[PDB]
């Protein structure tokens, strides 16, 4: 295989995982006007003080910077969730212009870019097994436009010229995923799935309504990673992102008014 082109994209992947046509499947577009108000939703707490960085790895669909989840050091509660949900990794989709490149949508509106933050959830004790529950994994999304940088960033794009192929990975260790954060936590949930293979109907999802900025130089890097691996012909590592999925009657809540 799967992957983003015309032969193996989004709308190819139901073969292998027929689940693509599910009932919760992400990511979806917010649409604000319908989005209900919830006050019975907890703030957002999120906990990365003693996050442990490890490595940066170009999987050949995105890249991802991956945590030490053996212990509670990066953890994600409150908000929509019950229990605890520990980092995992953290990657980004995006487009080939600015225009485009996130998963969720905003009033049909696209954002250059979509940062998740991936964790899950304790009481299932490893990931894998996190998958295969309602309530396994709980997704940070965070949109990226293009303006002023970020500077929490720069440290991950300068980084990408040593994995620009798939296969490669670097230490990337004592990066702090704060610097990565806007301002407001206010946030929309909603149930739905992974967005990649296997499309595992088990997240949680909470996007963060209040975008990241980050420049075009830095978004520029993004784009200079590839698909493929070394020796083989060169396809930019752009536009991995899956399209809007219907919502199917699910209820995407807003924790703001
Ligand atoms: N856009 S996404 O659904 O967060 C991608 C991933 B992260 B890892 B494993 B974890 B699960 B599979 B692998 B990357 B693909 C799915 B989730
Ligand atoms: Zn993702």
């Amino acid at each position: 295989h799967w992957g983003y082109g015309k032969h193996n994209g989004p709308e190819h992947w139901h073969k292998d995982f027929p689940i693509a046509k599910g009932e919760r499947q992400s990511p979806v577009d917010i649409d604000t006007h319908t989005a209900k108000y919830d006050p019975s939703l907890k703030p957002l707490s999120v906990s990365y003080d003693q996050a442990t960085s490890l490595r940066i790895l170009n999987n050949g669909h995105s890249f991802q910077v991956t945590f030490d989840d053996s212990q509670d050091k990066a953890v994600l509660k409150g908000g929509p969730l019950d229990g605890t949900y520990r980092l995992l990794q953290f990657h980004f989709h995006w487009g080939s212009l600015d225009g485009q490149g996130s998963e969720h949508t905003v009033d049909k509106k696209k954002y250059a870019a979509e940062l998740h933050l991936v964790h899950w959830n304790t009481k299932y004790g490893d990931v894998g097994k996190a998958v295969q529950q309602p309530d396994g994994l709980a997704v940070l999304g965070i949109f990226l436009k293009v303006g002023s940088a970020k500077p929490g960033l720069q440290k991950v794009v300068d980084v990408l010229d040593s994995i620009k192929t798939e296969g490669k990975s670097a230490d990337f260790t004592n990066f702090d995923p704060r610097g990565l954060l806007p301002e407001s936590l206010d946030y929309w949930t909603y149930p739905g799935s992974l967005t990649t293979p296997p499309l595992a109907e088990c997240v949680t999802w909470i996007v963060l309504k209040e975008p990241i900025s980050v420049s075009s130089e830095q978004v520029l890097k993004f784009r200079k990673l590839n698909f493929n691996g070394e020796g083989e012909p060169e396809e930019l590592m752009v536009d991995n992102w899956r399209p809007a999925q219907p919502l199917k009657n699910r209820q995407i809540k807003a924790s703001f008014k």
